[PDB]
This record gives structure tokens, C-alpha cells and sequence, in this order.
């Protein structure tokens, strides 16, 4: 409680520090972020501030300032993952620190005004099993932590080793036996068997194939899965002997990663139009889709090599479960089963939504799918049962509906589970927790937040794309972190939602497919076949549903952006910033890609957003400096489009109020296009300001706009400046975001957590019942509440 | 015997789609077959121990109870043999299909408490059922034994212990086991040289210096004993020493008792619907609890004045009663008061009496109001909270939670066992009884409470052949609502059997002449023997000299009084041998209660149909315990008998009352009375499901006593002795207070693991009870 | 074994602290000062030390940030520059959080420790000339001379590197 002291500085700086604590009261009955809490009386103050001493502590890091009756409460975040909540009152003295459940009480009085036995969700009791890291370093590093604990627990405890034995003893695929046979009933014989094997094997030649000694092995109790040749079987036998004797983290991870485990993979991505063509840019259809497609291709390749290396011929299968939309014309979304491009074993598997009145045909927004998901789970269980040979080895959920379903599916089928958020709506729609009720009929946030909290704790491990997605930065709160303590007044109060230190978080950074996106400077690789099309797309004088307005001057650098068109993407905002700044309009041309104007739009935000764009063109008279391009569905041509922007020596700008990750940011950089990205969410981590690109603030756009004008201004003066950043980006990407290590990491995690799952089954039993009841008595009602779509 | 089982399994299939109990399963099956039985082998016992068999067309499911508390679930195809092991959840699937046509939703709620309670290891022995404090003592004893980290809780506890700002036990001076150690030895030498009887005022100055606050004892001798106990605990803990100490520390000062339903008062109530043994029990209880409470507070050298509040509902419009006043002193006590708070809604307070089955929508606000009202009355917060029955337990839990107080619960009955198949058939019963609400609260308070007090062993684990009241709540289902895979464990250490008794000043042997209250005889004579038929008593007894077959109780379906009348009505021999006297119902007013109203018609009709006039006297509710005691003794004078023909009886205070008076008793074998009476020794059991035999059995008793008068006196004596041994209020107060101490402390140690169970129950109350409760239609004035 | 016994057992970690706190040579205090009495302030200080150092230029000499260090309870021996002090501190933080064998060893090996060494070889004619081949005078003598020479180079090296 140190941060409740630096504020006691009222005794020193009083006649000043009770001013900023006033000019906040002069806002009233609300809450505001650092942007507001800070940029209020602090900057708007007078040199009678001179508060740059001890007090800048709490202001500089205070997440939200919530104004109320005489009392104002602050939320102060000294370090990522550590929270102290405080309230003093305005003019008056006596500022006392608040408990978490209590600070929320104060937030709820800000809306409803006052339900005693109204529910509290607390997960902290339900996990104390393994301890948790207090160290920044282990956030998103959880597997490294679990390893070290697992290593310790395993070290010379007879009983403690038995789990590992049973694991390898039961383990099997499609009825075929792998690793250890039923002959090994205890550590004694396993110790002995392994030893005899190493004897025999150490003697034979390096390249000797398993088939040779399979005879002997089968005799002594060893089935396949140890390796393809003797050299590899030896290594694996040693690894195990070593975990029996003196376990260590590097070994445990290595051995567990190596055991053949993952053959059938199930991936949930229900909402949106999920396809390989004619989709991207549509509502709800975006980076999650791209990510899963690159993901399975990579995953397949790694799986194949692992299987081969371990002495198995098994055929892997990966299914992406999504929804069957029979009426989406010009897409493949109507076909049950579809092969993923450039894979032997990866298939999209489509299953329809239905009610007792039969299947539901029309596309439904991701916010409205809730009522449909439980039946989807049942039906998908059945379909994936048909296609799969054996059961799922790994289930990965995606986003809220995907995570909701994958939890149900994994409980049902008893399979290791992973979740990937891809975004968390609560950070994208500010104060949508406190203000949820008035948003519900439109966004139904009550169901989503529930599905999120549900899946988050239900899953075995969680993958994130950045550190920021978990704990954010030193200044700002993380995406998951913001779920630790929050309330939805009138519904329930989440006292501990999730813990930024939970050993289950793992950061595995995706990448962009390198055959699609490469440096604009490799001429041999450029796709020139596309230049006619692109010349038309950017520079033609025809205005239509494909593109709006016109570029008068074809030689200017292009300021480029591409995205789904919804309010958070903020494309309209950028269009405004550009509109108002005359120096920038002078230097560059604006080209925005988003929304599909070929068809009438069924999405609320999209529709709204098209209205603003239409207006803004008229307001700022954008014709001749602006080109508004409709959704571009082909990634291949997209790669060449990015590179083309490079030829003009332009930039990529991503002006989102919040961006959970931002693949377009990764894409642009990969092509060598200097990128200005929003500082809210993932791109804050992706880009190193000044080195691999620049940050801008969607909340100060007029500044964003003039920053861009500075950049272009510098490059005209010193063209090497453009090249400097281009290279910075190219490097950042090579260093951080690439698909190669991804799959290896993912498979290894599945191995570790899979075994962990079996040791720790006994203490998660309570949390399982807790979560069962939450879903049953909280989710199901909220979902049934949601209006059905009408065909 | 592969050719045989296929047969009984056929006979059992012929009964079709249903469940059958052992009363039927094997009752029809085994004997009703051919001489092919030859069953004295192993497969016989399996059936013989089967509690119920649920039969569907291809399969039959079997719940098998080898020993109390021990269940196996199996399925068998009625052809092809192939017995198959079954999980509790899978066996329950069967019940759900049997009713709704299909199992409950794939993702519909399964309540499972097993993973929660598991903090402490389960006793496997019959002996520890009902004996849980004994087990928790051996556990704490061990956990405490030479463990630094484990002794700290006892220090912390004793250090924070206070009442109303007056510090107790250890002061803030003692920060560690070392100074506590040193100080206790220092304190030991000092008190060793002093005269036994030296008062705590003398060495009080000394103790304060070394950090010892008040409550160790009233005199030196007592402070000495206690300090030595603690030394032992710090040194070599053992179960007896641990308990004794924990029971000695002054703890209970304020006590809050929850009993919201019925007309709860000291006069003019008993026999009113919902008003019965629970009221009697609580009144006798507070009285005795106060005595012991004063006793202990004095002994530990404290001056605090106790308070005991019985929270019940304010009924403004009940006339002739005191149920309309907010505060009432309990007769024969200094500190016990009834505290009434009204039911209310947004619309304002609700006046009319409401049945126990209907109160649910009111219970939450009641709690809030109650809290506010007992905050005004009590000095300090409650040191103990006792829930009573379902609505009382429900409210006792919410209060305990709100105020952070040690919670005990007493069921007094569990409806699921009173209304057979009311779990599986719950849906069609709900508009009337609202069992979805009730069962929900039962399960909820059962687990939410710190400890549980029962009046019999049978109330927990039943008997060897039959299931127990709680035991029946372990696995059950309510098709369409939710499934309870593990709801309670008969071996749970929180169970404690503490038997209540009959007030000894009100009930005693009929043979003590000095004590008989003769001033009543004039009244009683008119009551039993007068020629007047009115709302007070119906029909008339023709021969005043016959022995009287006597029963008295609340009048409802389960008390089965209309049953007894019919049995007696059919049987001529019984009728000649004695007169039937039934006390039940208050016919002075119009009956506002469903069962009672219907039960009255049944009664009236029987009277006509069996020509009961001259053998039968139907008396209205006798609301005064004092005269009632004498009424009992009068039945004795005639050399009659008490009979209690309930279909199920949770405990049976009447049975106790009868026996205490020396009146030979025949009671139902279904529920508590089965344990209370020892057939042929303390009285006799009858089976309410075979009435004509119950009757014949009675006729036999009377025929015997006529040929051998001293046979009446044998059973009389046997009843008296049985009571002297098992049911009396004396020890009750000690046990209850001790328990509150042991469990109070365990609270602080085990707190880590009840945090999980606490959040589980919070969600269950919030998302399950509330919605159910609110669904119940509100009363209208 | 240590790596495992050291994982989140407080009663286990204290010894490491006592070690570093009592550790001194020739009247000069090393590693942790007496101002650090428990794992709590140890964890606090180390963290406070990390944040600060993370900002300084890699080759910054211990002398610069020494003043600050002495305040928060840190004495000499962590390293000669900021880079080396950074790692050493990061390692220790690790042993407190998630102990692993590589870390445990690497750290215990880095703590400046061996300064004075006593070697026992009583029998034989032990000298650097006119001896080898005499009775009892043999490889042991040859071994030991080679050893100390090698050992001295390392000890100087390690003393220098730890500042
Ligand atoms: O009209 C469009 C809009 C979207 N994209 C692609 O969609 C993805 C968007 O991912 P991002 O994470 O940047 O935004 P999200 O949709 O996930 O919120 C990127 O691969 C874009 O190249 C596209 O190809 N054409
Ligand atoms: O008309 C009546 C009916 C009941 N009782 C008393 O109510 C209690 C009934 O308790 P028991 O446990 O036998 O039955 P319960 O009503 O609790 O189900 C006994 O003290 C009876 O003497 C009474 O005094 N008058
Ligand atoms: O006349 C001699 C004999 C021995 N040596 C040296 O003494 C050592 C003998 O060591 P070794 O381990 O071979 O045998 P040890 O004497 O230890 O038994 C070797 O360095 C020899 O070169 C020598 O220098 N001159
Ligand atoms: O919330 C952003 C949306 O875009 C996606 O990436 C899909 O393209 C999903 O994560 C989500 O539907
Ligand atoms: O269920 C039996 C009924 O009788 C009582 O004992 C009170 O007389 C209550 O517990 C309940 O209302
Ligand atoms: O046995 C070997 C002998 O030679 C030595 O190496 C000394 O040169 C000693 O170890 C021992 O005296
Ligand atoms: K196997
Ligand atoms: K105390
Ligand atoms: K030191």
C-alpha cells in the first residue's frame, strides 16, 4: 500500500495537488482514462502546478479516475499485475484506500445508484495448486514456470512419478499402442526395461531402423513412438531414464514435447464467413481467418515431421469447424467440407446452426450467435466424429463463440484445450462493462463477457500474440489483465476474473505467410501480372462500388490503409484527420480499403461507418486527394498491393481506437512499407517507435495527421529516411513475428499441459464444478434471452 | 445360477416401466416365484440389499446399499445377463428418462459437493457417523502436534478473541509461540503457590503485565487447570485435551436462533398448522442453553450478560396469540426473547399467515430486516447462529455469511423423505408444495453450515436395512431442473447427534402422586368423557372404564391420523378393548391450511362410515403443555397406550413425551421413532403401511395386559429407562456449546479450503434459489 | 536437488540470503548488506536494482551506480559493469521465483568466493627442481604445480569480473 502514501503529499504540495483533484470534480459523475485524468488539469493547469515531484507517481500511473458524489476513486497500477484502488474526495480531505470488491461497489453506484446477495465471481480460491510467479518475466512464459514446478514435484517422489508411467502406459492412438505396453506395471520394471533397451541400443549402428529391434523391444515391453532410427530411440530412452532419476525443466519439456501426441486437431471458428476466397473484409471476417489458415498449414508441416521422426506412419487430420452458411453466394461457405489450400490434411468442416424449426440460413453477426452455440457444439461433435479417425488430440478455440464452444467440446470429449482470444471486446468498447445494460440489445455484451470469463478459466492453456495482450505496458493495463476486477452492475461482479500471472498464459507470436508478403525490393519475385489491375484500382477515373472518388495526382506517395470497416477500426476518423490537415493532403494521397460496397450491407457498424465516409468526402471535398476502395478479398494480389504502395514511397497507417493484434501491421512491415500504427493494444508492442515504425494516438488524430506530414516531409528531404524505417520494420518482423517456431511451440505446449492435466486433475475438480454451474445457470439463461434470427 | 436370474429379472420386467423399492423388489420377486428360489447363495444378498430398482424396457438399474453410507449403482439387461457398473450420475439418468422421457439436458446443472468438503479425510466406520466432532478432534490434534505453522492459528485465535471491546484470553502483548510459552509457565508457577480459591481479582494485576486477559477462570484453581491444558496443546496435543480447552474458552454470549414459519409462541398455538415440535424443541432448548451459558460465563470469571433471540415472523392478525408483538420474554428465563419481524414487499408488510411451503419469496428480505432488528437488540454481534428447518436454515446461512458467525443447522425434518418420490415426481407437486425451492435450500444450508445437529443416528444414516434422512440426499435428481450427484455425505465430520428431551418439570411418571396436578382433573374429565359434541371435541365415549388408545399431533396427510382412525375403525376386537382418543386440528376456527382441511374431511367421513360414536373422541388442539403433561398421565391411569401412526416421522417428540410419562408407546417404524423405541423393550414399532396389522398388534398388547396386568408395567418401565439413558436436555447444552468452540476454531484453520465451497454455494444461492424463490406466487391481503 | 528444494519453500530460501548477507572477505562486505533482513526486502531491492540498471549504458562501471546501490542494501561483488551486475541480479531473482539447475549452478559459481586457497601435500620432496624421480616425488607434485598456476589465473579473472 505504498501508493496511498505519495498521495499523503497533500501536506507538502496541498494548495496545488488538491487542484488537479478538483478540476476532476469539475468533470463530474463519470470516469475517464489517463488520457483524460492526466491531460486534464495536469496539462491544462498553470505553472502553479510544479507538481513534477513525488505526486506524478499516482497520476502518471492511474488507470481510471472515476468521479462520483463528493468522493472520487482512482485506480492505480504501480506495476503490471499489481493493483491498489484509492478514493479521496474532490476539495475535501481524508482519502482512504479500497478493497477490490469494494472499489467495484463504488463503480456500481455510478449507474444504478445502489441487490445485497447479487453474485460475486471469484476464481482465486479455485486456483491455488501450483504457486504463481510474482516476476514480470514469467508473464506469458507460464509453460517455463509449470516445467520448473513439474520438475521439482517429480524429483525423487515415488508416487509422484506414477502419473508419468500411466500416461505413457495408457497412451495410444486409434487403438494402436505407443510408448510403453501393458507389461510395465511399476517404476521398478520401467527402470529395468529402459536400462536393458539402452544397453542393446547403445551397441547398434546410428542409422539402424526401428524395425530391426522392434522384435526385441516388443519383447521387453516397448511399443512404437520412441523414434524412427536407433540414434533417436536412444536419445528418447535416455531422456526418460533421466526424468526417473533427476528431473530438470529442460528435460521434462524436451521429452514431453517429443512424445507422439497430436494427430487429430480440432479448431473452432464459428462466426463470420470463413473461407479461402471472396470473403476477407466482410463483417466479422478478417485477421482471425487469416491467422487460422496460416496456422494450420504450419501446424500440419510440423506434425508431419514429428510423426515421421518418431517412427509412426499415422495420417494427421486437422479440421477447422465453422458455421455452414447456405445462402452466401459467391463463397464456398455453403459446402460442408473444403480442403485448405496447399495442405494435404487440413480441412474446413462446416456445420449449420439450427433450432427445432430446422436449420438457420442467414448470416448472423458475431454478437448475436449466442443462442445457437450449444446446439452447434452437439452437432459439431457428431460431424467431427464422422470425419476423425479416433478422437481429437487437441482442441483450439478462437474468439468468444469459438472459445465458448471449444470448452464445451473439450469437456464433452475429454481433450486437451487451448484458447486464443484474437480480441477481447471489453477493451475495444470502453466502459462497456459498467455501461453494459444500455448496450445489451445491440451488442449483447452480457453473453460475451460471460463466455469469455468462462472459457478463460475453463481452458488448459491460453495463447496470446503479444505480452501486451496479457499485462500491457508499465503505463497501461493489459487486455486479459483488465478482466481481473470488473463489474456489470445488476448482473454480477467479477472480483477475480483471471490473473496476469497464471501459468497457463503463453505468448506465441504469429507471422505473415512469406510467399504472400515479402520485401518490395525483390524484383525477381514481384507479381507484375497484377499491375494493370492495381493501376486501375488506385488511379482510374471511374467511380463505382469498387472504388470511390479519384486520385488527381498519380505521382504522390500513397498513405495507405486496409481493414474490416467497423467503428473501432476507426477508418472514418483517419479520413477526417487527413481531411483537416492541408500540409498532409499536399504531400500524400489517401487510399482506404474497407467495407464491401458491391452489396447492400447487413452489419450495423459497417452501415453506420459507410454513412460517415460518404459525408466526410463531401465535407472535406476529398475528391482528387482520396480513393475509397472496397474490400480486397485476394491475399495474393494484396501482397503486391502493399509492395506497390512501397514503390510510391508511401506509408501504412492503422488508426484504430484499439487493435488487439494487427496482422496488417505485420503485413505492411514484412513488405518493407513504413508503418504508423495505433498505440492502443498490440501494435504498441509490435512496433518500436522510431526504429521499426512509429506510433500514433487515435485520440489525438490531428497530431497523428501532422506526424505523418513530418515523415513524408523528411523523406522528400532525405529519401534515405524512408529506407531507414523500411529496414527497421523488415528486421523487427524477422526477429519477432514468423510462423516457423510457432507450430513447434504449440505442439510442445500441448505435450506439457497434457501431462500436467493428468497430475493436477484432482485440484481442478472444484473449479470444474464451479465453471459447470456458471455455464449452466448464468450463460444458458443469458443466451436463451438473445433474440433468434428470422429467415 | 445362470438360468435363474433371467427369471427374477423377468418377473421384475413384467411390472413394466417404473421403479420398485425393496418392499416390492424381491418382495414380489423373490418369494412370489416358484420353488426354483434356491437363492440362499450370493446373488440373493445383492437384491436383499437393493434400495430401489428402476426398470426400463431393455434394462433395470439397481441402487445397492451394502452398508449404511455405502452405495453401488448397477444396470442389468433383463435378458443376456451382463451386469454393468454404473456411476451415480448414470443411475440418475435412468430416473430422468423414467419421468421426462429423456435425460436432463446434456449441459444442465449437476450439483457435486464431493470435491469441496474433501479438505479433511473421511471416516469409514459406522461409529463415527453422527460422531464427527470426535473425528475433527483427532485430526486437529495431529495437525497441531509439533508443527510451528499449525499452532499459530491457536495463538492468533486466542489473541484476537474479544467481546464488546473487552479483551479476553491473550492480549496484544503476545506475538509468538515463544513468549506465549514463557508466559504460561511464568503464570503456572505463580498460581501453583496460591490458595485454590483465590479470586481472579488478586492476580489480575500480575496477569495483565505478562499479557494474560480475562476468561481463564473465576478462581486460581480454574485458571491453573486451563493454562496447563494450553501448555499441553503447545507440547503434546491429544484429542481430549484439545476439545476440553476449546470447549472451555468463553465464546457464546449472544445466540441467534432462526424459526420464521408457523405461529411461534408460548401459548394458544400448538396444533395450529406448521406449529408443533419445532417450537417445543426450541423453547426447551433456549431455556437449557441459557442456564449452561450463565454457568460457563461465571466459571471463566466474566460478568457478561447473555442474550438469546429467537427470530420469527410477526403475524399482526393472528388473534388470541402473542404472535403480533415484536419482543417476547420466554417463560422461565432471564435472557431469552422471541423477536418477531414481518414479511414485506415493495407494497408494504404482509399480514396473513403463510404456509411453510409458501414462504420462499419472502425469506431474503426477511433476512435483511432481521439483521437490522437484531443489531438493535444485541450487545455485540452473534457468537452463534442456529438454523431451524428449511426456511430457517436458509435464512441462518445468509445471516452467518453476512455477519461472519459460526453456523449450526437443525433440519427437524426433511420433506424429501416425508413425501416419497417427491424428488423424481417433483414437477407435478410443485404448484402446491414448491419442493424445487425447498430442496434447493435444504441442499444449500446443509453444505453452507459449519456443523449439523441431528436428534438421532437414523436421521443421518438410517438403519442397516433402510436409508437415512440426509443419506437420501447424497444422490438424487429433479428431472428438468438439475441433478445432484453428491449432495451430502453421511460420513461428513460436521454431523453431530445431540438428542433432545422432554421438559422434566412438565412430563414425568404418572406414578408420582405428590406431583400430579389434580386441579386439572375437572377439565380433562369433561375433555375425554363429556356428553357434549362441539368444535372442541366430536363424538362421545360410551364406556369411561376402558383403556384409552391416545394420540395427539398436528393434523396433516403425513401424520396419517385419518389412517389410524380407519385401522381402529375396521377392527372390532381393538374397539372393544379400548377407546380411541385423537387430538388433532383446531376446529374452533375455519382451517386455512390445505392438508389440514382435507384431513378434516377424511376424519369426518370415517366417523360416519365406521359408526365411531361411543368408541371415539376427537379433540381439538391442546395448546397448553402443562395440562397436556397431565393429560398424558391420565391416559396412563386408564392403563391405555400412546400410538403414533405417521407415514414418516422425522423425530417424534410426542413419543418421547409419552415414554417420559410412563405411557407405553407404539410408534411408526418409518423415521426417527424407529431408533427411539426398542421393540419389546421400550415400546413397540408398528408399520403405517400395514394398518390392519398395526391394529391387531395393539389389540394383542391390550389382550395381554388384561390377562397379565404386570405386562403393562414392564413396557412402562422400559420406556422410562430408555428415556433416562438417551433423551434428556441436561447434556444437550454442554455438547452444543462445546461443538460451537471446536467448530468455531476449525473455522479459522480450514478457512483456506472453505473459500472454494463458499463461492460454489454463493452462485447456487444466487442463480438457482433466488430465481426459484421469486417464481413462487406472493400471498395477497 | 537444490533446484527442487529451492522452489517456493521459504524456509528453504533463507539460507541463500544468510549466505549472501554474511558473505564478506578481509573486513570488506560483499553482495548483500545487513540492511536486508528478509526475502521480502531482498526481492524488493533486487527488483529496484534491476529497474535502475536496465536504463544505464552496458559498460557503465560499478563505481558510478555504487552510491545508489549502497543505499538499498547492495554491496560489491555483483559485477564490474552494469551488464554483468544486471545478469547476476536477474539470476538471483530467478532462484527466488523459479529455480532451475543451470541457474542455480551458474549463480553459485559467480559469487566471488575463492580468494585464499590452502593445498596439502606433506610427503615427498616437494619442490620445483632437483626432485622429480626421488622416492615419493612424482606426478602428484607435477599435478599440483600445474594446478595452482591454472587456478590462480582463473581466480584473478573472477575477482576482476565481479568488480
Ligand atoms: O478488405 C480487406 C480487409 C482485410 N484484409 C486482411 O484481413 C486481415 C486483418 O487482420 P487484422 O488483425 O489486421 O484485423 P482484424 O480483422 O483481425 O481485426 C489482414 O490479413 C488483411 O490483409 C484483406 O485482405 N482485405
Ligand atoms: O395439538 C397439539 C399437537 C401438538 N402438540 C405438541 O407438539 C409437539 C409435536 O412434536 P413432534 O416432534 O412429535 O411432531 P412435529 O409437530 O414436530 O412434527 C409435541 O410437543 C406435542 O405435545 C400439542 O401440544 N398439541
Ligand atoms: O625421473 C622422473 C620420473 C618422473 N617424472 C615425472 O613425474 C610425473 C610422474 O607422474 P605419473 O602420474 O605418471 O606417475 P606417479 O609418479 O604420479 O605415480 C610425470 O610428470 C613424469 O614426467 C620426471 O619428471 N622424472
Ligand atoms: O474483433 C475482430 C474481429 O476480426 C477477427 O479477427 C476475424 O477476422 C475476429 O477476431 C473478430 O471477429
Ligand atoms: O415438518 C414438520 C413440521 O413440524 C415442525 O416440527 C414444527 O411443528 C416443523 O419443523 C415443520 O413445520
Ligand atoms: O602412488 C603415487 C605416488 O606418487 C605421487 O604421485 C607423488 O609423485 C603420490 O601420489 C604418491 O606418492
Ligand atoms: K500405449
Ligand atoms: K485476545
Ligand atoms: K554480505
Amino acid at each position: 500500500r505504498e501508493r496511498l502514501n505519495e498521495t499523503l503529499v497533500s501536506e507538502r504540495n496541498e494548495v496545488l495537488a488538491l487542484l488537479s483533484r478538483v478540476e476532476a470534480k469539475g468533470k463530474g459523475i463519470l470516469q475517464q482514462n489517463q488520457i483524460i485524468a492526466e491531460f486534464e488539469a495536469l496539462p491544462e493547469q498553470t505553472r502553479k502546478k510544479l507538481e513534477g515531484g513525488p505526486f506524478f507517481d499516482l497520476l502518471k500511473s492511474t488507470q481510471e479516475a472515476i468521479v462520483l458524489p463528493p468522493w472520487v476513486a482512482l485506480a492505480v497500477r504501480p506495476r503490471p499485475g499489481v493493483w491498489e484502488y484509492l478514493r479521496v474526495n474532490l476539495h475535501a480531505l481524508v482519502v482512504e484506500e479500497l478493497q477490490p470488491a469494494e472499489f467495484l461497489h463504488f463503480k456500481e453506484e455510478l449507474v444504478d445508484g445502489v441487490g445485497n446477495f447479487t453474485l460475486e465471481l471469484d476464481f482465486e480460491p479455485f486456483n491455488a495448486s501450483i504457486p504463481r510467479p510474482t516476476l514480470h518475466k514469467y508473464i506469458g512464459n507460464g509453460v517455463d514456470f509449470l516445467n520448473r514446478h513439474l520438475s521439482a514435484k517429480l524429483f525423487h517422489d515415488k508416487e509422484s512419478l506414477l502419473p508419468l508411467l500411466k500416461f505413457l502406459r495408457l497412451h495410444s492412438h486409434q487403438g494402436k499402442n505407443l510408448m510403453l505396453s501393458e507389461k510395465i506395471q511399476n517404476l521398478n520394471t520401467l527402470q529395468h526395461t529402459l536400462r536393458k533397451a539402452e544397453e542393446y541400443l547403445a551397441e547398434l549402428k546410428s542409422e539402424t531402423l526401428y524395425e530391426e529391434f522392434e522384435a526385441k523391444f516388443e519383447e521387453i515391453g516397448l511399443e512404437r513412438g520412441w523414434g524412427d532410427n536407433a540414434e533417436r530411440v536412444l536419445d528418447m530412452i535416455r531422456l526418460l531414464l533421466d526424468l526417473l532419476e533427476a528431473p530438470d525443466p529442460c528435460t521434462l519439456e524436451t521429452f514431453l514435447g517429443r512424445v507422439p501426441m497430436v494427430f487429430n486437431v480440432v479448431i473452432l471458428s464459428p462466426h463470420g464467413y470463413f473461407a479461402q476466397d471472396n470473403v476477407l473484409g466482410y463483417p466479422d471476417t478478417g485477421g482471425q481467418v487469416v491467422y487460422i489458415l496460416d496456422q494450420v498449414r504450419a501446424l500440419e508441416i510440423e506434425m508431419l515431421q514429428r510423426i515421421k521422426q518418431q517412427g509412426l506412419n499415422i495420417k494427421p487430420r486437422i479440421l477447422i469447424l465453422t458455421r455452414l452458411l447456405p445462402d452466401a453466394v459467391g463463397t464456398t461457405c455453403g459446402e460442408r467440407l473444403e480442403r485448405v489450400y496447399d495442405s494435404e490434411y487440413c480441412d474446413i468442416l462446416r456445420v449449420p446452426f439450427r433450432t427445432e424449426k430446422g436449420i438457420v440460413r442467414k448470416w448472423i453477426s458475431r454478437f448475436e450467435v449466442w443462442p445457437y452455440l450449444e446446439t452447434y457444439t452437439e452437432d459439431a461433435a457428431v460431424e467431427l466424429s464422422k470425419e476423425l479417425n479416433g478422437k481429437p488430440d487437441l482442441i483450439i478455440g478462437n474468439y468468444s463463440d469459438g472459445n465458448l464452444v471449444a470448452s464445451l467440446l473439450a469437456h464433452k470429449l475429454g481433450v486437451t484445450q487451448c484458447t486464443i482470444a484474437h480480441a477481447l471486446e471489453k477493451t475495444k468498447y470502453p466502459d462497456s462493462d459498467i455501461y453494459w445494460k444500455k448496450l445489451d440489445d445491440k451488442y449483447h455484451f452480457s453473453c460475451q463477457f460471460t463466455a469469455d470469463i468462462f472459457a478463460m478459466n475453463h481452458t488448459d492453456f491460453i495463447i496470446t500474440s503479444t505480452f501486451q495482450e496479457i499485462a500491457g505496458s508499465k503505463e497501461t493495463v493489459g487486455q486479459y489483465e483488465s478482466h481481473t476486477a470488473f463489474t456489470l452492475p445488476g448482473l454480477y461482479r467479477v472480483v477475480h476474473g483471471i490473473d496476469v500471472f497464471d501459468p497457463k498464459f503463453n505468448i506465441v507470436s504469429p507471422g505473415a505467410d512469406m510467399s504472400i508478403y515479402f520485401p518490395y525490393t525483390e524484383e525477381k519475385r514481384r507479381l507484375t501480372k497484377f499491375h494493370s489491375e492495381i493501376e486501375e484500382l488506385l488511379y482510374s477515373d471511374v467511380e463505382n462500388k469498387e472504388h470511390l472518388c479519384v486520385l488527381k495526382d498519380k505521382k504522390k506517395p500513397i498513405l495507405f490503409t486496409m481493414a474490416r470497416l467497423d467503428r473501432v477500426k476507426n477508418l472514418s476518423g483517419l479520413v477526417e484527420w487527413y481531411g483537416k490537415n492541408t500540409r498532409l493532403r499536399e504531400l500524400a494521397n489517401l487510399v482506404v480499403v474497407g467495407g464491401d460496397r458491391r452489396k447492400e450491407s447487413k452489419d450495423n457498424e459497417e452501415k453506420a461507418e459507410m454513412k460517415k465516409m460518404y459525408d466526410l468526402i463531401e465535407e472535406y471535398k476529398l475528391n482528387g486527394q482520396f480513393r475509397w476502395i472496397s474490400s480486397q478479398m485476394d491475399r495474393v494480389r494484396n501482397g503486391e498491393l502493399y509492395r506497390y504502395i512501397c514503390d510510391t514511397k508511401g506509408a501504412f497507417v492503422q488508426p484504430a481506437l484499439y487493435e488487439a493484434f494487427g496482422l496488417t501491421v505485420v503485413e505492411a512491415m514484412t513488405c518493407g512499407l513504413p508503418t504508423f500504427a495505433t498505440c492502443k493494444g498490440g501494435p504498441a508492442e509490435i512496433i518500436v517507435h522510431g526504429k521499426s515504425g512509429f506510433h500514433i494516438d487515435p485520440y489525438h488524430g490531428d497530431q497523428a495527421a501532422d506526424t505523418l506530414a513530418d515523415f513524408f516531409t523528411k523523406c522528400k528531404e532525405d529519401p534515405s529516411h524512408w529506407d531507414e524505417i523500411s529496414k527497421g520494420g523488415l528486421q523487427r518482423i524477422e526477429e519477432k513475428y514468423t510462423w516457423q517456431i510457432y507450430s513447434q511451440r504449440l505442439l510442445t505446449l500441448t505435450g506439457v499441459y497434457g501431462f500436467w492435466k493428468h497430475v493436477s486433475n484432482l485440484d481442478r475438480l472444484e473449479a470444474r464444478r464451479y465453471l459447470e454451474m456458471f455455464y449452466a445457470l448464468k450463460y444458458r439463461p443469458l443466451a436463451q434471452a438473445v433474440p433468434l434470427a428470422q429467415d
